[PDB]
């Protein structure tokens, strides 16, 4: 069964490309990494760098969670990233997306032993 951490991989770690620099990008990666078969997945964000650099923003600076939780994490450094959101047009099943490449500082919420990644809060 997926973990949480193995879901925050799944949602939102792309390290396979430096910047996602297609317009096809979203439409494509949010389809494969299964983001669109309940519904389309209105926002959602991929991180590109390595694994091993975004888990240890879990050590970098605290900040307070969207939600109110103390347990989210800014990243020291800007990531390379890519924003996909849904277009006005877009009807599920043909779940269709912007793709915003991106260079920003990642907040993310961290959980566990080991205390990893667990979910993207946001990008400042
Ligand atoms: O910059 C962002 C902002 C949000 N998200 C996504 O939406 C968040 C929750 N949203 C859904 C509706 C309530 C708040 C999900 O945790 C995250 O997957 C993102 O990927 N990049």
């Amino acid at each position: 069964k997926e973990t949480a951490a193995a879901k925050f991989e799944r949602q939102h770690m792309d390290s396979s490309t430096s910047a996602a620099s297609s317009s096809n990008y979203c439409n494509q990666m949010m389809k494969s990494r299964n983001l669109t078969k309940d519904r389309c997945k209105p926002v959602n964000t991929f991180v590109h760098e390595s694994l091993a650099d975004v888990q240890a923003v879990c050590s970098q600076k605290n900040v307070a969670c969207k939600n109110g939780q103390t347990n989210c994490y800014q990243s020291y450094s800007t990531m390379s990233i890519t924003d996909c959101r849904e277009t006005g047009s877009s009807k599920y099943p043909n779940c269709a997306y912007k793709t915003t490449q991106a260079n920003k500082h990642i907040i993310v919420a961290c959980e566990g032993n080991p205390y990893v990644p667990v979910h993207f809060d946001a990008s400042v």
